[PDB]
DNA sequence: TGTCATTG
RNA sequence: CCAAUGA
DNA sequence: TGTCATTG
RNA sequence: CCAAUGA
């Protein structure tokens, strides 16, 4: 006696009374059954698979030649939206995906809170593996695994995985194993006090990143097929007296005297030697442009190109990536040559919407803030609270004692020093790196770090809670768990430390901007009358008109790209700033700096 | 190099070319591809198969996970839309049926021209037997049958026969056959003129019972189980002294001596004999109610229970039929017994949607006025433009030369004769019918159509005309064949002429019905802002608020029923006077009765 | 591949 | 009588 | 299952 | 230096 279906659509006094029992429940699971026409060799959603409690499934259908149940459409769409009072925790497997393909299919736009279990067993430990159905099911909720045996589905939904076994059957199985899984995960979340953060930044992120997934990014392959040709013919220039991989570049040929090429650090006095220059044009035409403009896409609703990115995260620091080609990665503006410059990237072929400007929001010293708030140093948090260029009064401040209104540029290296102690790279390397010696370069670190003492106590005890822990947890109580921090190998441990500080800060920043980024949403969907991302306009406003308001576009990291009309582009970037500035309360003042152009490779307001 | 598919929504240039092309194509044909869902035993929509020429068919889809093309509902009901300066004539199978699936599963309400093949060649032949789409290709377009090898369908469309066969393949395969055969079937439509008729009758007629059929009826349970008792309750009264089949009622038993027992057609002075009141009510609560009570469906959207009733057509008449349960065949109100009366009919269980009212219009001696008409009968003719009692006024008029204000109730056999000499009976069965003698009947006869003298020279015109011809053409010029007229055998050319005379008469009354129900449907969609049938609601605004507006509901020959809201069935019942008084321009004024009530056992304004 | 009912 | 069902 | 580039 | 890709 295992596994029960219930074909809902099947009657009416079963289906009458089944949405009756649904609009009154709280919490429950969702699975879409995707199958393959013949072929015709595409997919199509045929059936929901709600569930909310045993070995139970509901299977909505969508019904042969009949005259009765045609609002089947309006059933879902009414039972999967908020309507005040009380809002639903739907529990979905792929949501991130779920979300896209259960609208760019059927208009519903799913309007609930979410529960991602994939999301969930990844918030647990995020140095584990790629979390399949059957591994949540394998580790959390042991039993019912020979639901699976035969299914073989190792990356997503019972859909995603579409494969002799009816749509229904596996939609259903799913729909159990999610809703009962998801519990015993909501349980862990709850027991180390993870699930306030998952239901108020991990999943509402998720679903931020699902609208920026359906929205994607404006790309004009005219303005780049403009740079496939300004570096092209920059690229071949003076060139008097055959570049291959390492072997190649003798320095028997001219006049230190080793190999590798890689590290022509000089090319000061000795020649020319404009190699890096080549190297960096070359390798800057084929991972951005060539990859890319393959994966253009003609929206003609929109009557422009776009690309659309596919969202990662799962990452031990908690920043969000990008698959295939990442628009993250692609090289900012710099100079060349003709005397005469002119700036090239490919940050330029990637536009807003006719009408509309790109709107950035950078963070501007965030890590160095979160230092500032966790690491308690008096005169380093005052810095950074009077609103001055926060590296240019760090040099006096303590630094140098002394200067406040005349302190030189030796900022650069002020920072540079800053930096290296909290990238928590040796002496040896920092000192190369600025262009001084191991020795002197030390001697400034220490020379720095007793001048702002908060730095190095505040890492040293840090260590130490790592090393008794077991794990680290970053300000939204994020642990990640380090079994290096024991290893008897120095350099193991020593790598230990230096993973423990950099997850614990700039895992922090991926905490914050997570925060930035739906309280934003929040604001952002309220105002603006019309609603909400490109996905809910071409594909429900198709199953439920100018384009004013502002859409979610890129995350880098600590800035965050939006795309808004430029008729309204000016009451956005208030909400952006207030937002970004008030995302947490800390000790020290988050400052933001705001840049609008008709690009990425532009000015600031 | 036989039978090309082009893939449309495979790319977008592709895509948006093609619906360039297909937005300046005035004819073409159309083909729903409907595939099973794995079990969930459930159909669905999968793609449509346009097709405009040669071997060569554009299937749509509805394409898998995308974010380009997710507008692909509206491109088709945006192709699928006349508008303005140019309509499109688009040739569909199972067009009845194909308009209801294009509507029931994605809200499209197809609004062009039709011209289905199904009955252009039943027009052709009208005793032809039911065409299959083999049977159309077997005949004209004899080539391309070995298309049909292994697809094995004798019903309906592709979509009517999922087998093993995708979707797209055969619905590709009907439009390419569809497209090329109606296009000879216009051809012999144009041959013998009954291409206009076609064109601006039968087609859109077709499109009338389709909107019939998505509305249905309503049916009140409870007024049907209130007859399940009324009538059962009175069934066994006053017997004192197990009825079967037919060898059982023995005439030894009290008392003219034969057997056969149907024929008590005496029981006047011989016992009470209430035994044709208790086989009329056993026989009408089981060809009415415990057949159709179980065709009943309950339609929350409407809150109220319905049947859908399926058209039929294809009658060698022309008059139009309901397969199953049909609803035409209902026996009207009765009297009973308890010295005290009831009334009793399972019409008092067809009832309008909750603030409506059931509108009825009896066209009143139509057969009469079409004979009047095309016999060119004098008096006749004048007798019926006068609007005085159309049997009161012809008993007199000439059959019994004079009386005009008194002439005694001999018009109830003043029509007996009547109707008896257009039916075409002998006088012997006439003569039984009224209770008089063969002779003084055959009498009557003669003494009725020689003071109408244009009835027999009429029926001798028309029966030399169908014995030269071969057929015989209704006012519309639909030609019936009949080969019986040469037959050598008497009773068989006596059979075939009273068959000739009924068809030009009584399928003439067809025509006018018909063009009645257009031109009603064409005006009755103007004025009522709110659109049109029970479908278009229930499945157009599904995918595309009071209850203003009337609906076509049943066809009773001669007979339309309509169902409006009471708030506005005063404004209706003036459109549907005038178009019917209209529909025909003839000699004789085209009266009309229209009855208003809560059921169609109801009086009348 | 008969005969009787119902509706028009 | 004719046309649709129906025993 | 190495080393060099790009982004933060 | 750390984290995501990438030769
Ligand atoms: N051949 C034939 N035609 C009929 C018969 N009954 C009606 N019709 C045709 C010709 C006139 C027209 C009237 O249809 P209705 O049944 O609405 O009218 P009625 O008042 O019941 O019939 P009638 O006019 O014979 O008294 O339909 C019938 O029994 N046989
Ligand atoms: N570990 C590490 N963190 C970095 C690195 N670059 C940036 N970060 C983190 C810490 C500060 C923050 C700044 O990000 P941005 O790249 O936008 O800032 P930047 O001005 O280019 O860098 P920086 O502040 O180092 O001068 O992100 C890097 O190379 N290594």
């Amino acid at each position: 006696e295992s596994l029960s279906i219930i074909d809902v659509a099947s009657d009416q006094n079963l289906f009458q009374t089944f949405i009756k029992e649904w609009r009154c429940k709280k919490r429950f699971s969702i699975s879409l059954a995707c199958e393959k026409i013949r072929g015709g060799d595409d997919t199509l959603v045929v059936g929901l698979a709600v569930c909310w409690g045993g070995r139970d499934a509901y299977y909505f259908s969508l019904l042969d030649p009949s005259l009765t149940l045609k609002d089947r459409m309006w059933y879902l769409q009414s039972c999967l939206r908020k309507e005040s009072d009380k809002e639903c925790s739907v529990v979905i497997y792929d949501f991130i995906q779920s979300y896209k393909i259960l609208l760019l299919s059927c208009g519903i736009s799913l309007e609930q809170s979410y529960e991602d279990p994939k999301v969930a067993c990844w918030l647990l430990d995020p140095d584990s593996q790629e979390p399949t159905l059957h591994s949540i099911v394998t580790s959390f909720l042991p039993h019912e695994l020979p639901l699976l045996e035969g299914m073989e589905t190792s990356q997503g939904i019972q859909s995603l995985g579409l494969s002799e076994h009816s749509g229904r059957y596996r939609a259903s199985v799913e729909s159990i194993l999610i809703f009962n899984s998801m519990n015993q995960l909501n349980s862990l979340l709850q027991k180390e006090n993870l699930q306030d953060v998952f239901r108020k930044v991990e999943m509402p992120s998720q679903y931020c990143l699902a609208l920026l997934e359906l929205n994607g990014i404006g790309f004009s392959t005219a303005e780049c097929e403009s740079q496939k040709h300004i570096m092209q013919a920059k690229l071949d220039a003076i060139e008097t007296q055959s570049f291959t991989s390492s072997d190649d570049i003798a320095e028997v040929l001219f006049l230190s005297t080793s190999k590798d090429v890689l590290n022509k650090l000089k090319a000061l006095h000795p020649l020319p030697g404009l190699i890096l220059e080549w190297r960096r044009i070359t390798n800057a035409i084929t991972k951005v442009v060539f990859p890319l403009q393959r994966e253009k896409c003609l929206n003609p609703f929109l009557g422009m190109e776009r690309i659309y990115p596919v969202s990662q995260s799962h990452t031990a620091t908690g920043r969000i990536t990008f698959t295939e080609p990442n628009i993250q990665n692609v090289p900012r503006d710099f100079e060349i040559k003709m005397g005469m410059p002119f700036s090239i990237s490919m940050r330029h072929a990637f536009v807003p919407f006719p009408g509309g400007s790109i709107l950035a929001a950078d963070y501007s010293q965030l890590e160095l803030r979160i230092l500032a708030h966790l690491s308690h140093d008096r005169r380093l948090i005052q810095v950074l609270n009077t609103g001055a260029d926060v590296f240019r009064s760090i040099a006096a401040e303590w630094k140098m004692i002394e200067p406040e209104s005349v302190g030189d540029d030796d900022r650069q290296q002020a920072k540079q020093i800053c930096y290296g102690i909290i990238y928590g790279m040796g002496a040896k390397s920092l000192g190369e790196q600025m262009g001084i010696k191991e020795n002197d370069a030390a001697c400034y670190i220490d020379s720095f770090k007793s001048r702002y003492t908060g730095i190095n106590q505040f890492m040293t005890e840090t260590v130490k809670n790592c090393k008794r822990d077991g794990f680290v947890q970053t300000i939204l109580g994020r642990r990640r768990y380090l079994p290096g921090i024991k290893d008897n190998n120095p350099y193991r441990k020593a790598h230990a430390e230096r993973q423990a500080i950099n997850t614990i800060v700039q895992g922090s920043a991926a905490d914050i901007v997570k925060i930035a980024t739906v309280n934003i949403q929040k604001q952002l969907e309220t105002f603006h009358s019309t609603f909400k991302s490109h996905g809910h306009r071409e594909g429900m406003l198709q199953s439920d008109c100018p384009i004013r308001g502002g859409f979610f576009i890129l995350q880098l990291h600590d800035e965050l790209l939006y795309e808004v009309a430029e008729e309204d582009v000016v009451q956005v970037a208030q909400i952006v700033k207030n937002e970004m500035e008030s995302a947490v309360k800390l000790s020290v003042k988050l400052k933001v700096k705001v840049k609008i152009g008709a690009s990425w490779g532009e000015l600031k307001d």
